[PDB]
């Protein structure tokens, strides 16, 4: 359909010296989308020094002409916000709806926060004595790289590259295999806005080899990653043995929901529905294990049934259209092989379980929306993060109980609980283990709120401040005014 | 001394292993102790110990952390001597130096942090009149360090006093080269009120007790201090066992760059301390000096004139400034790099042997050595010796100097010695390193943060910053409007 997509180096499309091409194709029809080039590892070498000679240039401008460069680029892709949106859609498989309204405008409300925010990046002073002083330098890594997942692509990699630009660095980004397209769309605005050649390359690839040359890479300063905890296991542990790269890692989870007693079971329904069934439950925060008390089991069960009703599958580029396809046909194969296994265990299956077959259905990997019940901690469903719209109910008697078993897992990545009570409100997420936590809502991931996973879910943090500050290095310089005494 | 047990929970235990090893007093060849290593089980043990512990701990308030830190303080205090001749026996180090440095700036850290303990804190970000956020600086939990020989207890206190202070339990392994400081800490800890298994300290083998700690399912953060090579393999098995969370201070081949204008006493001065202290096993030191062709040849004549100040002899004697290297094995690998140096065509300008005699022959001596007509690919000037080796290099005009000092892939330390107000900053803010010295060179204050670019570690120690990243941020929601789902 679209011409063969060149890698993206220094302010401009470049073919791959790889000789190696891979093929995007739509998840809702099939379709072959593009043939995309694969970066080898001499093409990642001139990214690499493409990115160095830029990033000096980008890093010698002062604070505000930085911002300005950013602001230029958040306000090109709020203009092209529903054209990459369609892309979007196009490449993932996500229901218009969600792309045009959350993708593009969230990725650039990043965006548009760390522009803001580079020239509030500070330094510290130390006075030690009268004849000496500390100061610190917050200095960029240098160059840097971005690994980005399938489910949100371009918001991935805004996420990635805004404070890593606003701190002064370059960003090499490798997006998904899967989802090549918006990035390099994300390099043309980045180029158009007065972003230095080289300061955003987007180098498309599969994992196993383009991935792997930039974790390998002896000059990139740090690797930011996106995907699942396995995956992210091994991008850490390469990315530590090449050359000791500083590291941030968002992986997936298996977050609780949590619905107190005395909780309006409408809005507890309607959290959970949102906290599983959006982008057709490709979403790392997705609160799967919900947590009902076993009194307002059977009303909820029901609740959900009443909600399950209004997902609309369909076109996705027609406006009531609310649930799509999965990303890929192996996706939807792993995801039936998990409700397969809560069938088999003995999860009780209240609606969906299968594939979704028929007209406007036969040609793209769609999946039921599908809820369990009578769920326990051992089940496989319950245990490990499936990536599709499969929502576990778990019964539960008391509140030590339902805190403990929310913990009692190797993720920490969200959490939630539904209460109009202000002590169990705060006195109960304050228990959970996890780095995002959600009050009576689902979901939400202001530009201005930290966000990333306790234990398995993650190292490090992206959004809010700390991430301007976490794209810099501490530099510590002591000015010593007396006369330095040697003992020898 | 009698066979050392592990510290676990607030007292002493025997090991599971049914291993044991010795640690030597570096000046004599003698057994000072033989320790037991901790196996697999025994890491358990502790985790499990360490996991009740911090509930107690951080479920006190901020000042009561702080009071029972500071009692610790004054108990380091009144016990820096005793504890300084633990630790030269321990190391070879001088006392001149244990006394004077090592206790006495591993608890001013912890004092440093036993006062901010009350100040830790998150944010509050207002989304609209109807939605809030909160953040929440919570603690890891259980966490490691893994510490080095060159500076045991020093080590020791720098992880343990941010690691506490933010809440955490803290287990500890301290080298098998010098294990026995920690545990001397471990009970100064409960002395001072710390719950049973907030501090435990298992003395082991790397290979062994070091990999189970970093293997750990429960253990949410490991901060190393060691090598450059070792430094690599514990991060990476730290990521690949559970995900946890690192800091890595590793070593270094920090630049010492002389300007032209520098009076050549003070360069010569600050060259000697970046090179000999703690006789060269540093990993700050200023290894790599830089001094200007024109003024190079008076250079290496003050250098000659202060090495012959240089006091070998008696670690107890108030005149000593200057030990044998802490292990005989250690010594072998600093005298192959002094080969490399003599093979590679460096001019011999002092030292480059072991030395002998009377007093010297039981010990692993190396003498003070300087290396000089040095070049950039030589392997005495690419590689870390972690011994007292110094190389002088010539250099022509300031960008040069500036790109040798970069072109390497470590990054700890560096210095500039110029009275010049331009030359000072505006050479060491182009210098690829994380700790950077004008006009002086090793003062590491509580408050400064430290640690290394690029091959030379992973995050920082000491100041306010690794008080926070001893903590987790939980970022929190509260949303008081009517939640929409479009289900």
């Amino acid at each position: 359909r679209m011409a063969e997509q060149q890698l993206y180096i220094n302010g401009g499309y470049t073919s791959a010296t790889s000789g190696r091409t891979f093929e995007t194709i739509n998840p809702a029809t099939g379709e072959v989308l593009a043939t995309v080039q694969a970066a080898g590892r001499e093409d990642v070498d001139r990214a690499v020094e493409s990115a160095q000679r830029g990033q000096k240039i980008w890093a010698a401008m002062t604070a505000m002409e930085r911002s300005r460069i950013l602001r230029r680029a958040v306000d090109l892709l709020r203009q092209r916000n529903d054209e990459l949106a369609r892309l979007e859609t196009l490449d993932t498989g996500k229901p218009l709806s969600e792309t045009a309204a959350v993708d593009i405008v969230t990725g650039a409300d990043v965006l548009e926060y760390y522009a803001g925010l580079i020239p509030a990046l500070e330094g510290s002073q130390i006075p030690l004595r009268d004849s000496s002083f500390v100061y610190t330098r917050r200095e960029p890594l240098g160059v840097v790289a971005g690994i980005g997942a399938w489910n949100y692509p371009i918001q991935i990699a805004l996420w990635k590259s805004a404070p890593a630009l606003a701190a002064g660095n370059a960003m090499i980004f490798k997006p998904s295999e899967v989802t090549p397209l918006t990035a390099l769309k994300l390099a043309e605005i980045y180029s158009e806005a007065g972003l230095p050649d080289g300061v955003f390359n987007v180098l498309p690839g599969i994992g196993a080899e383009t991935g792997q040359y930039l974790t390998e890479h002896p000059d990139i300063a740090k690797i930011s990653f996106t995907g699942g905890v396995a995956s992210g296991k091994k991008v850490m542990a390469n990315s530590a043995a090449s050359s000791l790269k500083e590291v941030t890692m968002e992986l997936g989870g298996k977050s609780p929901l949590i619905i107190a007693d005395d909780a309006d079971l409408d809005l507890a329904a309607d959290i959970a529905m949102m906290a599983n069934f959006y982008s057709s439950g490709q979403v790392c925060t997705n609160g799967t294990r919900v947590f009902v008390p076993a009194k307002q089991k059977a009303e909820f069960e029901h609740k959900i049934l009443e909600r399950v009703a209004r997902i609309r599958p369909g076109d996705l580029f027609a406006d009531d259209t609310n649930f799509g396809p999965l990303v890929s046909f192996p996706h939807r194969d792993n995801v039936l092989r998990y409700i397969e296994s809560g069938k088999r265990e003995g999860a009780r299956l209240l609606c969906g379980g299968e594939a979704l077959k028929g007209d406007g259905f036969d040609n793209g990997s769609w999946v039921a929306p599908t809820v369990f019940t009578d769920c326990s901690d051992e089940m496989t469903i319950v245990r490990e993060e499936i990536f599709g719209p499969v929502m576990s109910i778990l019964s539960y008697a008391d509140e030590a109980e339902v805190i403990r078993r929310a913990n009692a897992t190797e993720y920490g990545l969200a959490a939630g609980v539904v209460t109009p009570n202000l002590n169990r409100a705060h006195r109960i997420i304050h228990q959970l283990e996890a780095g995002i936590c959600w009050i009576n809502s689902w979901g939400e991931s202001p530009a201005e709120m930290p966000v990333g996973g306790y234990k398995h879910s993650g190292i490090g943090r992206e959004n809010g401040v700390m991430t301007l500050q976490s794209y810099t290095q501490v530099k510590s310089i002591q000015v010593e005014m007396g006369k330095f005494q040697s003992i020898f």
